[PDB]
């Protein structure tokens, strides 16, 4: 279902790629989105799926579109459009000079300070979960950790029950990965209907947790509304249970057919922190993008206002103008260019807690199961959206091989 082009689109500039459905998905998303990259594709493309939109494909472009918060405005960041008008999530819907503020709450709940304290938590869970799996030799690594690691522990900081997580995350999903099972708005409502009581009771009764933190806050000297709480934790929670997640079960499927990635970690345990970078490049896995706010020529192209360009964050390190060979894992790489954490304005502030849990997962995974792969004839399925993701990834080890610790 492809769009009518519009009037101002060059005939020459279209490149019908659907973000939700990649032609070569079979190889691999990050293979998939590539397909971006080749010499056969301008600079900056329109596609007619999804109902029209471009796509920058270059990681100087990328860039640029990013930090020009003046032409491109986050007040519709998703694709589709309808996505994007529904979205009103803080600060991410927001250009400075007012996300600033909502921007300097948010990391009083996720910033630096936060990780610390929760660091031996984190390890805590981790070695636990692992340990638990070790003897048992095969999990549904996706099922088994990679889900639970992170939300666990997001659970823990936000202090909400564990007994929401089915619920939730299927929210969440729909979000970035929608399934047709329900709209962005429906969505959006059900995760917003969750929030408001949770909210309401923590203005009256105040905690230690996130979400007290964020409804009792102070923004531009004044407190802040309810509705903008409501807003930001809706953030909170899709970062927290999407993002996290995912990278763990590319990387993790990564390592099970890499032998000599493994053992490179296991002598060399000062690489892990260069490593987790140089994985974070290659598979990165976010692509959001922005709206014209008025008629602006860019890279010799005409761009009207009104028209939604996506600006994956996942292609900037995947292009080789940025890093040579870029499909290869190599931890020795001088420089690990990238934007998996976006760029601008809107850097991720929850990126210290997503290394946090990288590093500590590749730490401790590697210490007790050295050894482990692929389940024999599973075909691993990757998923793409605004979130990319893996389906399932069932792993198979000896125990014989494993260490207790
Ligand atoms: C592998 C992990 C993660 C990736 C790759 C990721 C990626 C990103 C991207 C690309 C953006 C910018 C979006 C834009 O410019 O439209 C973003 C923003 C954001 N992320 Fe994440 N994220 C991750 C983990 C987290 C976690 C764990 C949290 C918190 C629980 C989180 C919270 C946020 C927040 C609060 C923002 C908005 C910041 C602002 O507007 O200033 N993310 N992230």
């Amino acid at each position: 279902n492809l769009a009518p082009l519009p009037p101002h689109v060059p005939e020459h500039l279209v490149f019908d790629f659907d973000m939700y459905n990649p032609s070569n998905l079979s190889a691999g998303v990050q293979e998939a989105w590539a397909v971006l990259q080749e010499s056969n594709v301008p600079d900056l493309v329109w596609t007619r799926c999804n109902g029209g939109h471009w796509i920058a494909t270059r990681g100087q472009l990328i860039r640029e579109a990013y930090e020009d918060y003046r032409h491109f405005s986050s007040e519709c960041p998703f694709i589709p459009r309808e996505a994007g008008e529904a979205y009103d999530f803080i600060p991410t819907s927001m250009d400075p000079p007012e996300q600033r503020q909502f921007r300097a709450l948010a990391n009083q709940v996720v910033g630096m300070p936060v990780v610390d304290k929760l660091e031996n938590r984190i390890q805590e869970l981790a070695c636990s979960l692992i340990e638990s799996l070790r003897p048992q030799g095969q999990c549904n690594f996706t099922e088994d950790y990679a889900e639970p690691f992170p939300i666990r522990i997001f659970m823990l900081l936000a202090g909400l029950p564990e007994e929401d997580i089915p619920h939730l995350k299927y929210l969440t999903d729909q979000m970035t990965r929608p399934d047709g099972s329900m709209t962005f708005a429906e969505a959006k409502e059900a995760l917003y209907d969750y929030l408001i009581p949770i909210i309401e009771q923590r203005r009256q009764k105040p905690g230690t947790d996130a979400i007290s933190i964020v409804a009792n806050g102070q923004v531009n000297g004044r407190p802040i509304t309810s509705d903008e709480a409501k807003r930001m934790c809706g953030l909170l929670l899709v970062g927290g249970l999407d993002t996290v997640v995912n990278f763990l079960s590319f990387s993790m499927e990564f390592l099970a057919k890499s032998p000599e990635h493994r053992q490179e970690l296991i002598e060399r345990p000062e690489r892990i922190p260069a490593a987790c970078e140089e994985l974070l490049r290659r598979f990165s896995l976010v692509a959001d993008g922005r709206i014209l706010t008025s008629d602006y020529e860019f890279h010799g192209v005409q761009l009207k206002k009104g028209d939604q360009i996506l600006l994956p964050q996942m292609l900037s390190g995947l292009d080789e103008r940025e890093n040579a060979c870029p499909m290869h894992v190599d931890f020795s790489r001088q420089k690990v260019s990238h934007t998996t954490f976006g760029h601008g304005s809107h850097l991720c502030l929850g990126q210290h807690l997503a290394r946090r849990e990288i590093i500590v997962t590749l730490k401790e995974w590697l210490t007790r199961i050295p050894d482990f792969s692929i389940a024999p004839g599973a075909q691993i399925q990757h998923k793409s959206g605004i979130v990319s993701g893996v389906q399932a990834l069932p792993l198979v080890w000896d125990p014989a091989t494993t260490k207790a610790v």
